[PDB]
């Protein structure tokens, strides 16, 4: 069984909903794995309490930088970083959930939901999941974002976990 996982997002603390996500474990279980691990926070850290800190409209929702809360920071559960895993699967088009980096082989804890198919990221940034339930919520996420990423709401995960 591929693994369920949701983010209850806040903006300025009022409520937007639950984003469950399907992680593809049957395709690239190390990233499902990293990510999981960072929805429960078992590893003491993880995304609960972290922002979407880049949002752009017609793009991606852009979260997970729980140590630095600008897109540069993060960790991932196998240390700092971790390799590319595979490029399997596309970003083929809104809900598509994966890993931000900073080149090759920088994948930490920072993520990205699409909003819109991004087929220049196909082999760049390794894709791990699809949004199954609240894509309603990602839009309402997106719409507080901007051409330059910056948020017009404090956009936070207030908690994530495993569905089991
Ligand atoms: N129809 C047309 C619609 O088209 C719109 C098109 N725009 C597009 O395609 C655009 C075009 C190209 N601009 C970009 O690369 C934008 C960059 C941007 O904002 N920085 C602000 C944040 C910092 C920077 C630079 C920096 C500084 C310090 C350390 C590392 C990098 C730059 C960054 O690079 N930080 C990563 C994120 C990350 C992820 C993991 C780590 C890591 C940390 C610790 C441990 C392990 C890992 C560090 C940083 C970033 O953010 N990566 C960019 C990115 C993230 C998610 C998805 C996709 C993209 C590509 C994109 O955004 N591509």
């Amino acid at each position: 069984g591929n693994p369920l996982v949701y983010l209850d997002v806040d903006a300025n603390g009022k409520p937007l909903g639950r984003v469950v996500l399907e992680l593809k474990a049957d395709v690239v279980p190390k990233t499902a794995e990293n990510f999981r691990a960072l929805c429960t926070g078992e590893k003491g850290f993880g995304y609960k309490g972290s922002t979407f800190h880049r949002v752009i409209p017609s793009f991606m929702c852009q979260a997970g930088d729980f140590t630095n809360h600008n897109g540069t920071g993060g960790k991932s559960i196998y240390g700092s970083r971790f390799p590319d895993e595979n490029f399997t699967l596309k970003h083929v088009g809104p809900g598509v959930l994966s890993m931000a980096n900073a080149g090759p082989n920088t994948n930490g804890s920072q993520f990205f939901i699409c909003t819109i198919k991004t087929d220049w990221l196909d082999g760049k940034h390794v894709v791990f999941g699809h949004v199954i339930e609240g894509m309603d919520v990602v839009k309402k996420i997106e719409s507080f974002g901007s051409k330059s990423g910056r948020t017009s709401k404090k956009i936070v995960i207030t908690d994530c976990g495993q569905l089991s």
